[PDB]
RNA sequence: UUCUUGUCCAGGAGAGG
DNA sequence: CCTCTCCTGGACAAG
């Protein structure tokens, strides 16, 4: 049924001509028909409805003689009618494999959320339509476009030599190859340029142009690309809704014949040039997508990626004609759809990797489930594959920035392919996982409203929320950690770099309206002559922010709402700090206290701590006195003189004692003995303050250092070590 | 980095306090 | 010992 496309020669000179059924009277391209008399002038339905001057010719079709009316054309191809050729009889075309159609179009209705009655209509819709689908395997459409001349350079590339690739992904890549051949796309012919080509594995291979030389060339088209934030923020939430796929848009758009030549590349000795633009050339995307924007620019309410093209309506007879309507223009233009990779009357369709549902944009069910089973990295491109997925949800939490930063920091300090990997780096990416887990939906930017940003600031991140004016739901987060050139900025400057980043964003989210934002600055007009010595930061910075006042349609507030973050400090930490293995500990200390009964005096008390690294070896050891003191007094200064030797050890280090008292207290009170001036829970001085101040610094210094209490064990031969040792302290006075 | 969008890395070259 | 600028060469994700 796709048809075939069929050679013609005009004056002498070979063509391609294409069978087209919808085409009243055939075309021939304006050059040939420049020195004939016109019959006259009629009118001819084209895209854009204008009557044009037709013609009488004769020329060989397939080394037939024919004889037809018909007009001028701006394509480098002949289109022919039907009539004008009745003893042609269509041949289908053969490709290499067929595609399951009919069951890609029983999916499509069996999946599609309507009443019985409903899907009936659908169904004879698509039988009706059976042309426009893709029927066969790297099946290419033909774009009825003048060809685009994409050698734009001054300047041409040198021809790159080719190595030899892996065996197994060259017979994979020869059937497409053939099929590219057996549709004109590809032709055998030689060039003066030359570009590599390797292959990527498929899941179950594939085809890469290494396009560099020829793109470091070519100039980039006019047309801008959309981004993906962008149209996700700006589409239309509706209930019924639909997403369409174009298969090889790329290979649908042909090329003019002056500039193929720079898309040639080397495969099995012969070389092959394109007809079409090929994937991975400079601007063959933004061609494509500017292409697909403009057939659909009357289409109201459409969004557009790429090959995906997406809308929605609350009627689903309104949603029904859209189709109809969408179908005729992508057969009219020639384009051609995969049903595999499209979905229709879905209340809840996956656009862009996102699922947009009627609560809002979501994440996938399938990336949820592919964030679950996810094992510990352990090279650089496993880390930065993990990092990379990750990312497709900043703008769907705050302090997102902030939960990944110590990761992205991990990929900085880690050398050649190998990442220094930790017990607390796990902890992390299930806490990573388990909020995104945790995530919610976010609504879509409407064009009417203006864009409304709240920012917030920590002393040591800034936050962004995107809302709507008068909206419940955020349309978006987004989040940026100071770095250490940021951190030692005044608080208004960390505020300012926070509304820096919202700006961007905003600009592409403000879709031609005012942007209100709400801050807890409390005016900008002081802020355009902020005193010198006030300022922490460089001229440069405050320039980028004295700029963005210049713009009336932008406007400031005071949202004295927003919670008071710049002078919280950080809440104690209630996880529990992992333990290494005792051979990866730098040192380990054993700490130890005696009390002893003496002669008007209460006691006669030591110390005993000794010096370990791992075997286990004793690298110091240590047994003084400290006379009358209690017993409870010499476990203190005896942890205190570890955490002292401990800090000018670098490393983990680990130390021990014997009291469960000290050891629990510490882990368990020092951060609120060190904020609330150490009192006890009677709201007392604390006994050994000056001591527990000695250890809370010592622990600040070094934060590495784990105290911990246990007690027969490996543990215990230095801790009867160390107890002999305070023994031996006590006595000496 | 085939290319697009997005988040990052490194190297080199300099200039400023 | 910082900070900022602009050129080049790269990494990952899924389109």
């Amino acid at each position: 049924p796709p048809l075939l496309q069929l050679p013609v020669e005009v004056k002498k000179t070979e063509l391609n001509g294409f069978w087209d059924t919808g085409a009243q009277i055939t075309c021939i391209p304006e050059a040939f028909l420049k020195e004939e008399i016109p019959i006259g002038e009629a009118q001819i339905k084209t895209l854009h409805t204008k009557l044009q001057s037709v013609y009488y010719l004769k020329f060989k079709v397939l080394g037939r003689k024919v004889e037809a009316e018909v007009t001028t054309s701006p394509f480098d191809y002949v289109i022919i009618s039907p009539s004008d050729i009745p003893w042609y009889k269509p041949q289908p075309l053969e490709l290499t494999v067929k595609l399951p159609v009919q069951d890609f179009k029983k999916e499509l209705i069996n999946k599609a959320n309507i009443n019985n009655e409903e899907k009936k209509q659908l169904a004879k819709l698509l039988d009706k339509y059976d042309v426009l689908w893709q029927q066969w395997e790297n099946q290419v459409g033909h774009r009825k476009i003048p060809p685009h001349n994409i050698a734009t350079g001054t300047v041409a590339p040198r021809p790159q030599r080719q190595y030899h690739i892996n065996t197994k992904a060259k017979p994979s890549i020869q059937q497409v190859i053939d099929d590219l051949l057996k549709q004109g796309v590809l032709i055998k012919q030689t060039s003066v340029m030359n570009t590599p080509i390797y292959p990527v594995p498929k899941p179950d291979w594939r085809m890469v142009l290494d396009y560099r030389a020829v793109n470091k060339t070519v100039p980039l088209i006019g047309a801008q690309n959309q981004h993906s934030l962008g149209i996700l923020t700006n589409l239309v939430r509706q209930k019924y809704k639909s997403t369409i796929d174009l298969s090889n848009g790329f290979w649908a758009h042909p090329i003019t014949k002056d500039s193929q030549w720079i898309t040639a590349f080397t495969w099995e000795g012969k070389q092959h040039v394109w007809t079409r633009l090929p994937q991975g050339f400079l601007n063959s995307p933004a061609l494509f997508t500017a292409d697909v924007v403009d057939l659909l620019k009357n289409i109201p309410g459409i969004s557009v990626y790429v090959d995906d093209i997406y809308f929605s309506t609350e009627t689903v007879s309104e949603h029904l004609k859209i189709l109809e309507k969408v179908f005729k223009i992508l057969l009219e233009a020639g384009y051609i759809v995969s049903l595999k990779k499209s979905a229709l009357l879905r209340y809840e369709v996956t656009f862009l990797g996102f699922s947009i549902t009627q609560t809002g944009r979501g994440l996938t069910s399938e990336f949820k489930d592919k964030i679950q089973n996810i094992t510990s990295p352990r090279t650089l491109k496993e880390l930065q594959s993990i990092l990379g997925l990750f990312n497709f949800a900043r703008n769907f939490v705050p302090n997102f920035s902030e939960i990944i930063k110590p990761l992205y920091s991990l990929i900085s300090t880690a050398e050649g392919n190998n990442i220094k990997w930790t017990s607390e780096h796990t902890r992390y990416l299930e806490e990573i996982v388990s909020a995104l887990n945790h995530a919610g939906n976010l609504e879509q930017r409407d064009n009417e409203s203006p864009l409304v940003v709240k920012l917030n600031a920590s002393p040591k991140t800034g936050y962004i929320r995107y809302y709507n004016k008068g909206g419940q739901k955020p349309i978006a987060y987004a989040s940026h950690v100071f770095t250490n050139t940021e951190l030692k900025f005044t608080p208004l400057e960390k505020l300012l770099v926070t509304m820096h980043k919202a700006l961007i964003k905003a600009i592409d989210l403000a879709l031609g309206q005012p942007i209100e934002v709400y801050s807890p600055i409390i005016s900008m007009q002081k802020l355009q002559k902020t005193p010198l010595p006030e300022r922490k930061a460089l001229s440069t910075r405050w320039i980028t922010w004295l700029s963005y006042l210049e713009d009336p349609r932008i406007t400031f507030y005071y949202d004295k709402t927003l919670p008071d973050l710049k002078n919280v400090p950080e809440t104690v930490t209630d996880k529990k700090p992992k333990m290494l293995p005792i051979i990866e500990y730098a040192a380990v200390f054993y700490t130890n206290g005696s009390a002893i009964r003496s002669p008007n005096k209460s006691h006669s008390s030591g110390m005993g701590i000794v010096h370990a690294v791992f075997e286990l070896t004793i690298e110091h050891q240590w047994s003084i006195p400290l006379g009358d003191h209690t017993a409870q007094y010499a476990e203190i200064s005896a942890v205190e003189f570890a955490c002292k030797k401990a800090n000018n050890i670098s490393g983990p280090v680990l130390i021990v004692t014997n009291s469960d008292y000290v050891a629990r207290s510490v882990n368990e009170e020092l951060p609120f003995w060190r904020s609330n001036g150490f009192v006890n829970n009677k709201k007392k001085p604390l006994k050994h303050i000056s001591k527990w101040k000695n250890i809370s610094d010592s622990l600040l210094l070094k934060r590495d250092i784990i105290i911990v209490h246990e007690p027969t064990s490996i543990h215990t031969q230095g801790n009867n070590l160390a107890d002999k040792l305070a023994t031996q302290g006590s006595y000496t006075v």
